[PDB]
């Protein structure tokens, strides 16, 4: 593998997540995190797209609700979809990677 | 400051890098990180392209040295962007931003 | 600068902050964090702050709380009553933060 | 599992890496890993530069990767963990070790 991709999230969920099983039966759980910055001349909130696989997706189902805390590590994936054109969207993956609740 | 959003990234430039001056410089390329996995069986690879933007002393020093090719470790943050482009289409980009906190390494 | 030194941590403080004055007058703030693997094994880290974070350490942590820790290590060297001895500690720099979870351990 | 213990590291080998293998079979490799960083004293103005010096451990694959490619001066990336260990020296004396251990769930990765 060449070179290094990886994403450190600690923040809020902004919704409940939503979990769906896959035909093979891998869970898959996505939700939105909310991380903010405050400043002096403000407030900017950001708001990260989340995509769980397998057990901690499972987890996620179980165990988290809107407002839950979490620290997630991840990697960067933009994926190209169309719709009723092209959109393009760029998730925060959870493959090596965690997912451990912390409130 | 409230939460944690950060990213690090090593990888290579697509690019020579974009340096346009506000005064502060705005550094602007984009990082080519790979995957290698063997099929179920052959060595297969994917790229993932990721956008870079710079600010101040850090966009002035990529620059001067950074060039397409040049291997760098990234440490920003993520930032989602909105815009409407001349279609009239709203689009979004999230790119990786290098802000006071963050740091630039050439490798 | 040459090289990458980071470390990342989110645990529980061991014993209430320990906050001291330097000559100086600068605060310095001390406390061991916790961190398991499960069979469970725990490693506990030193971690050190500086000024305003330190203080800020004194006023509102205390044992059990949960913490997320960005700073580097520093093994600096300290003789006893005469060998020499070492100590590895996570110390929050410039480019590092602490901040407070909320939430705290019980017994 | 509980907590995140996570090092990220930069930087060059002081030594050639040294690669024993376990009676277990396993591989282990050790070398240090030194990191500096420069900056000018905002009071003083004097440029100063610090070098910090790791203990890397390297388990299985990556140990025998580090074994065959790796020597003294390399530039490698290194994602660990803390792990401090106990030991009581042919002195007597209790004794600390504080290394950055790779084991699943981490990585090496030779640069440039």
């Amino acid at each position: 593998s060449r070179g290094v991709n990886k994403v450190i999230l600690v923040g809020n969920l902004g919704q409940d997540p939503e979990v769906r099983y896959m035909p093979s039966g891998g869970a898959v759980a996505n939700f939105t995190l909310a991380t903010s910055e405050s400043w002096r001349d403000k407030e900017q909130t950001e708001w990260h797209r989340v995509v769980l696989f397998g057990k901690l997706a499972e987890v996620a189902g179980e165990y988290l609700r809107k407002g839950s805390q979490v620290y997630i590590e991840g990697q960067l994936r933009t994926r190209k979809w169309t719709d009723q054109q092209d959109k393009y969207t760029t998730e925060v993956v959870v493959n090596g990677g965690t997912m451990q609740m912390l409130g």
